[PDB]
């Protein structure tokens, strides 16, 4: 089997991407944030505290003939940005782009933090990291990808995120028309439950490439590119007027600037992030100070290849017995 679904930016800055997902019988379609940095499929639901729902589409398990309470199971998750959610668990039929999994754990939110409530466009998350990170207790549950894997033509999914435009998540096949040149594969460590890999270095604009190992995670659920302070300082030093602002919470730059590109290494290959991808616009409405798309990972504890980086590539998440990550230009 295979699946193919279009993923769409939630706003004009590509802050996140939503992908329609069919849950239950008859289908209830919710728009989920596919997150390769976590491993829970959770949804706004009929059980979500009413004051914490503001415009989201909800899953109502009582209206699904295939929903079954997973007795005794609870979940609770906290994300890197300080947001969180928790609730109980149903199993139900879940389909993405024509690919169907029966008995998928659908984690129903009883509580969500303010950032989720305030984002009317995201009806939940679909985790695509390794199932060892799944938060269901007392019986850990498998991700949609893990459940689908055996049925897939090939044990892979691909992320093809757009810049200010729709893109695609595919399951079970590599669309050879979706990228240019060849795909370069690189080793993955699953030790922390993430798609964790080591970039071979970077360049700023037309500058020379610096060979240096940068361990980090491929994370579709994080907006920006978080890298070591040394790397980030070297980037922003090439932008007149750029500075790190503790009050704003990162590097800002004059909105009048033209940003240089940023290149990262994948083995001997190179992925180029155009400068425009690094512009996240005014810090507040009408400001001439703009927020940078490359920020320091110092005190996150991990480097994060978020959407800023991933949307510059066609990315293969290879879930074979020995997992790997592939990157191509597009």
């Amino acid at each position: 089997s295979t699946g193919s679904a279009t993923t769409t930016p939630i706003d004009s800055l590509d802050d996140a991407y939503i992908t329609p997902v069919q849950i239950g019988t008859p289908a209830q379609t919710l728009n989920l944030d596919f997150d390769t940095g976590s491993s829970d499929l959770w949804v706004f639901s009929s059980e979500t505290t009413a004051s914490e729902v503001d415009g989201q589409t909800i899953y109502t398990p009582s209206k699904s003939t295939t929903a079954k309470l997973l007795s005794g199971a609870t979940w609770s998750i906290s994300y890197g940005d300080g947001s969180s959610s928790s609730g109980d668990v149903y199993t139900d039929t879940v389909s993405v782009g024509g690919l169907t999994v029966t008995g998928q754990a659908v984690e129903s939110a009883k509580k969500v933090s303010s950032s989720f409530t305030e984002d009317s466009t995201i009806d939940g998350l679909l985790g695509l990291a390794f199932s060892t990170l799944n938060t269901v207790s007392p019986t850990q549950q498998k991700t949609f990808f893990d459940n689908a894997k055996a049925s897939l033509d090939s044990p892979v999914f691909t992320a093809d995120l757009g810049y200010h435009a729709p893109g695609t998540y595919n399951f079970g096949f590599i669309d050879t028309t979706a990228y240019t040149g060849s795909i370069t594969y690189t080793a993955v460590s699953t030790k922390q439950g993430f798609w964790e890999w080591t970039s071979t270095g970077y360049a700023v604009g037309s500058g020379t490439f610096k060979s240096t190992s940068i361990d980090g995670i491929a994370d579709t659920g994080t907006t920006l590119l978080y890298l070591p302070a040394t790397v980030v300082s070297a980037y922003w030093a090439q932008v007149s007027g750029a500075k790190s602002s503790s009050s704003v919470g990162g590097y800002v730059f004059p909105c009048s600037a033209t940003l240089p590109s940023f290149t990262f290494g994948v083995g001997s290959a190179r992925i180029v992030i155009p400068g425009d991808y690094i512009d996240f616009g005014p810090i507040s409405t009408g400001s001439s100070s703009c927020f940078g798309g490359i920020q320091s990972s110092a005190g996150i504890g991990i480097n994060i290849f978020g959407d800023v980086a991933l949307k510059a590539a066609f990315v293969v998440f290879n879930g074979a017995t020995t997992p790997t990550l592939g990157f191509a230009s597009k």
